[PDB]
């Protein structure tokens, strides 16, 4: 009966391809939109590299203004992420991007890729968004269509009053497309001043399905373009970091995303299981990208890191420092622990950075010295990148 | 620097691409091996479809051979699903296949397809496998690499005593290989003594890049018949029904798996996003099949099933009666609740038949009646299937 089910299929296909899906609605029915924990003026010291004269200062001059700052319970400041933006502006001093020895930069595009809970992109892009002397310009690009990755950071939907809303895949394969337009209706501002999102919706699974029947056509190698020449490069004007979160599959979306991307991060974790699908990820990883059209720019740098540590269990270590020793540098000193406060956020779908003794501190101190650790990277190669 | 990246891609290649994954070691670091809860001669007569006395001459006859069955602490029958079988088949029942006016069947090939926790199509084999009347032949073949569905049902690994432990990938493009090596090596015995199990390994992944890669060389489409004529056709003759597990991709592997798969099952559940997803996948899905050689068997059936359901909210309903009145009859009236019991098998990787008041019961009884209502449909097609 091969024809008749087809034909049963089909009519399926399009009884069906007429039904729903509010998509506005549902991100509505979503929003969890609450907000950051304020600051302590210590905290601010630390997230700025103020003193507390130079900060002080800020503040009487932005209290000498109209400005009126909330307090606390026992009337002490109480420091929000736009107040702590504003008191940067204040202080004098300029953006990273602001300092002009690098403002002719060209943006970093790191391809997080989850090997297996796919919240690591979402603590970097926090702990690099939460660092306030530099106030970066970040991205965070979901790219999986099963990630609840604007959950996290839920975007100021910002109402009812927003047209649409396009994932990447909605700009790869469209709805005129233009910085103006990727701004005002596919990126959306989220709760960290800096730091805008672009979501991915399981409908974004077409994609693979046109890739897979769109070669059959063509042995061509055209279709890993198309997230960079439809969306990236109409968007690295306002962006000094990108991040684009794929997780684990083969695909013409990651592979998508490599072409576009000009640096690789691998989070991975102690367990052989996604230690072995990863080694074996390596030896599928260069073909991978042989194959899109040569003006690749290859890549700068690649580097994985330790994420959901035990320093207690003998049998980890058996396993990181095997991995330690057999790869040294490009893996990162920062081992983030399993805490408690790590899981809640999957429970909770926050950040550690969202929420109020036993793993804050280690849990932000973990990612915010490997985000510290990731930074030097970063650097390290942007001069090169810059080429 | 497309090029000198590259060659830092393949030197990790095969640099890494020596060194580790012991897969009888970890499989061994595994075995969570206990087993089920022993029946009550209640039970045992609500799973068997025996009188109590058709039942208690059953045991006489065994007892009166050699054998001892254990007791309870208050000196009750405490029959295990071995002695359930043996007692069945001392009580002269024949198996479902035994009864010959089914015995020249083709076995159905059920292609479960999780939309989004990918633990549903592990209840249906066990509550199929547990119907002690029937005792079927089945088979639960895992396709997704990300797939924990031999940690549920681990395998009688029976020892170290093991060569290797081979996937379904593993032998489509293998490692000569016939009924008796893929007995003897990739199938392994469960628990359940009629129900015998195929896992994946995230390794599994390969399978993708060398698809995508071998069309290339071709636009040619005899890559989805590699799962059918290198595995599946191989051991259909030991078999009353076989599952093939994949989740949420677009992929030659699902793809590989739909080809050699005549029957279509989609657990969802209320949520308008794994609905969403799914209309979409509908939509895409006819080409999906069109596209393999004509002598694609066509399907039988396709249907779906509600999973993790609230009869309390009354926003559910709002989505499973548009299914319902959207639907009609190709759903299930089986709706399986969500069921602090269902959570914590997935939490304690077991299913609902492991665990000795409030789900028990109802997470069984509704697994039972979903069981018993998909059981109908197949008795329903397998006569138009066997032509």
């Amino acid at each position: 009966k091969r024809e008749q089910t087809i034909e049963n299929l089909y009519q399926l296909a399009q009884l069906t391809q007429q039904v729903q899906a509010d998509r506005i609605e549902i991100v509505l029915e979503e929003r969890r939109d609450e907000h950051f924990p304020p600051m302590s003026k210590a905290l601010m010291e630390t997230r700025s590299g103020l003193t507390r004269r130079k900060l002080d200062e800020a503040i009487a001059k932005m209290e000498e203004a109209g400005h009126q700052f909330t307090k606390n319970n026992a009337n002490h400041y109480s420091i929000s992420l736009s107040e702590a933006h504003m008191l940067m502006d204040a202080a004098g001093v300029p953006k990273f991007h602001e300092r002009k020895k690098n403002n002719e930069n060209k943006p970093w595009i790191i391809n997080v890729q989850n090997q297996k809970k796919s919240m690591t992109a979402v603590h970097l892009a926090a702990c690099l968004a939460l660092n306030l002397d530099k106030r970066y310009r970040i991205c965070l690009i979901d790219l999986d269509p099963q990630g609840s990755l604007r959950l996290f950071l839920n975007p100021q939907i910002s109402l009812a009053e927003h047209t649409n809303i396009y994932s990447a895949v909605d700009i790869m394969l469209d709805n005129q497309v233009d910085t103006e337009f990727l701004r005002k209706n596919v990126m959306l501002p989220t709760q960290y001043p800096n730091l805008k999102t672009i979501s991915a919706f399981p409908e974004d699974a077409m994609f693979n399905a046109e890739a897979w029947q769109y070669l059959s056509q063509n042995q061509s190698l055209d279709i890993v373009r198309l997230l960079k020449e439809k969306l990236i490069d109409k968007i690295a004007s306002d962006f000094d970091i990108i991040m684009i979160d794929t997780g684990p599959h083969v695909d013409p979306l990651v592979w998508n995303a490599m072409y576009a991307s000009n640096a690789l991060l691998i989070p991975c974790a102690a367990k052989r299981l996604d230690w072995a699908s990863t080694v074996n990820f390596f030896q599928h990883l260069p073909t991978v990208y042989e194959m899109f059209p040569e003006d690749w720019k290859g890549l700068e740098f690649v580097r994985l890191m330790p994420t959901m540590f035990e320093d207690d269990n003998k049998k980890q270590v058996s396993v990181l420092t095997e991995m330690n020793y057999l790869l040294g540098d490009q893996v990162m000193m920062a081992t983030i622990p399993r805490s408690r406060a790590f899981e809640t956020c999957a429970d909770t779908y926050s950040t550690v950075f969202d929420l109020t003794k036993k793993t804050l501190a280690t849990a932000q101190d973990a990612v915010q010295k490997s985000a510290l650790e990731l930074e030097r990277v970063l650097h390290s190669h942007w001069s090169s990148l810059n080429q």
